């Protein structure tokens, strides 16, 4: 699996669960178009988002649909969502874990790049 | 000043220098329109975006262009920019302070809203 | 002001208003000695723990009082408080901002040091 | 297993490898006293800190080494080490991640307590 997006919750200290995430490519004119979607598991994991021949080097966008998350939960959120943007490159063999913190008025991203 | 941006780095554990940073805020077609622009001084925070006035409710996407930072420096990092996005002065006017903490291959961004 | 503690609250988006500070500095017998404490203010600031003269070469241990701050407020807190050891002015006096941002269950802690 | 340990590291956007964890549980004098310890893996990972049997309710502290990993890359850190101290509770049956994500100048640890 070429790219991974792992979602925890601050406040509760666990997994976000049903969160949705969408995956958008930036196409040659500068529009973000839909390349990916789904919703984290139990574990907070979204695996099967894409295979290693439709992830092509290129600007990606991970949104994470935190809004709903929080609200769901009764906490107030800040953020529409938690946007990461970031550019596939091939130069050598690459796994994507794009993991996401949220609390209602902040959230870390980090990306963790194997071989 | 209404929306204030504040960035650090937490390589060299100093303010982030001449960050660039763009605001855009959506239209009634759903696009994003330019809003405001600006970079961040020494001291790693960007006064002065917008006004009270000009600052209206609204869905705010707050752009801080981390690469062009970082390769300036002499690091690879992995994000375009940092993203924030979120509706404004829902319920009156609010002041907002986005903060980011950034590294080549992670950052935090975390708002302080307080009433005027 | 050599020794400046920021402290902000992730879950309201506001400073982190009467949290506990207290700084230890590791002694010659290896103890962790009492050097200083306060609270931040309304600001989640913390100034004037300590002075330029009083602030020496040494590793120091900032613990925020986390926990506490946490169950004030109704929260159920993981940590009982965040710690963040280092060693200081081990190249001349510096000035050292603590800054940390609190959830419940995560904590985030980052040194903006500046020479003055 | 009770306690679980993962580091990442925010510079090279990777797991933080040879990393030393020292585990101390806090003696009824307030002494931290020796509890558990390793090295984290190639994933960052480190498991068999401890057992059911063994980890009991308590004040524990989870120091990690950092000093030592931003040396040998040459980065200069600024913490002495990252210092996660928390409550084991036993309400209900648990599992912890304690992760830390570091920078030389910064880290953030999130606490993942599942059941």
């Amino acid at each position: 699996c070429p790219l991974m997006v792992k979602v925890l919750d601050a406040v509760r200290g666990s997994p976000a669960i049903n969160v949705a995430v969408h995956v958008f490519r930036k196409a040659a004119d500068d529009t973000w178009e839909p390349f990916a979607s789904g919703k984290t598991s139990e574990s907070g994991e979204l695996h099967g988002l894409t295979t290693e021949e439709e992830f092509v080097e290129g600007i990606y966008k991970v949104e994470i649909d935190t809004k709903s998350y929080w609200k769901a939960l009764g906490a107030s959120p800040f953020h529409e969502h938690a946007e990461v943007v970031f550019t596939a490159n091939d130069s050598g063999p690459r796994r994507y874990t794009i993991a996401a913190l949220l609390s209602p008025y902040s959230y870390s991203t980090t990306a963790v790049v194997t071989n």
